[PDB]
DNA sequence: CGGGTTTTTGTCTGGCTTCACACTTGATTTGCATCACTGTGTAAGACAGGCCAGATCCAG
């Protein structure tokens, strides 16, 4: 817990609210800028480094074979080690204001004098596939030597029957189902389950090897943010997959949290939104056992003046337990602080 | 495809209004053309080029 102000370079309006920070191999890097793309970078993808307390966002460039993805405001990230490690990317914005549905995998490529070069392989769905939304989130499961992807409920706009022009930009939340994604060949299939009862989105999902742990969230549906957390174990046989969700006591009311990881097997989390007016600015650390969990409060970090007053704030994850936050201005349109707990 | 029964009107009828209608000229009052100018055009992005830095290679 030790705030530290940034600085940063001539492009700083590139930097917008819902961006993703991926990390490949201790180099953090830059996604979902806002408009277009201009001829500084085609690509979009920005190399993230921090030095001396200085950003310096710098263009990167794809293979010869990749698919040129538009910059998303609101996707779902996560990693897969199962080799070459990659990220996944599903749902998101479009710049134009339409939601994405289509999967794009990150790869490196090849790399040299510190300059690397990915490759972003285009992926479809068959069977039961989701409707294109975002706030959502998506996870990696490991069962007997398989993996399969988890992604819960979030938001979209409305029906194709229903939407009018005079309500063009209305949002409800999805169905609480459970949709299990086969990366290896892209056949996706969606579960129902009776503890699921309400939709959610901007919440937190915590994987392990075969259960996600679904922590917090937004109900759009009664305009009320629940303290309940969910346990999705599941399970990969031969046959059919099974998947169950129990209840657990002990749940966290946050809305928009930044999640990293600080030790093996333990996930520290900080604040996100409390109540609509009311800011969640007290830290919680979450450490695993084996088929337990336990929450518990941080000290609070030392805030500074500006951040007890700001009405709006955003950020990621860089990927070594260190959180990458920005507060807004006037008008040096944000004012970006960086965050170290070990 | 046209018979009854009221509406809808121009007159017949001649005799009472209140406005209409020839001329001036000297003003007096309106109506309209003319002339040199006006505002709204009002922040960023693409690209080539010189410059060191540092990586790339040469030979004792």
């Amino acid at each position: 817990m030790s705030l530290q102000m940034v600085t940063v370079g001539h492009n700083i309006a590139l930097i917008q609210p819902g961006f993703s920070l991926m990390n490949f191999d201790g180099q953090v890097f830059f996604f979902g800028q806002k408009g277009w793309p201009k001829r500084s970078c085609p690509t979009g993808v920005f190399h993230f480094d921090i030095k001396q307390n200085h950003l310096k966002l710098k263009p990167a460039i794809f293979s010869k074979d990749s698919c040129y993805l538009p910059p998303l405001r609101y996707p779902a990230t996560c990693s897969y080690k199962g080799d070459k490690h990659q990220y996944i990317i599903h749902g998101g914005k479009t710049p134009n204001n339409e939601l994405s549905d289509k999967i794009y995998i990150m790869s490196v490529a090849c790399k040299n004098n510190k300059k690397v070069t990915f490759r972003c392989t285009e992926k479809d769905l068959v069977g039961d596939v989701p409707e294109p939304r975002y706030g959502h989130s998506i996870d990696v499961v490991y069962s007997r030597g398989k993996s399969m992807g988890v992604l819960f409920g979030g938001r979209s706009y409305m029906p194709s029957t229903q939407r009018t022009t005079e309500k063009w930009n209305s949002v409800a939340d999805c169905l609480p189902h459970v949709f299990l994604i086969d990366f290896e060949f892209g056949c996706a299939t969606s579960y129902i389950l009776p503890e699921l009862q309400d939709g959610l989105s901007f919440h937190v999902s915590i994987a392990r090897n075969d259960t996600v742990y679904i922590l917090g969230g937004h109900s759009l549906a009664s305009n009320i943010r629940p303290a309940n957390l969910y346990r999705i174990r599941v399970d990969l046989p031969l046959g059919t997959p099974a998947v169950n969700c129990t209840v657990l006591p002990g749940g966290i009311s946050v809305s928009s949290a930044i999640l990293t990881q600080t030790n093996n097997d333990e996930f520290v989390i900080v604040g996100g939104y409390q109540l609509e007016n009311q800011k969640r600015m007290v830290c919680s650390l979450v450490s695993l056992g084996d088929n337990t969990i336990e929450i518990s409060e941080m000290e609070t970090p030392d805030w500074t003046s500006d951040i007890k007053h700001s009405k709006i704030w955003f950020g990621s994850n860089m990927g070594n337990g260190t959180i990458f936050l920005g507060i807004p201005g006037d008008n040096e349109a944000f004012y970006f602080y960086t965050l170290r707990c070990s």
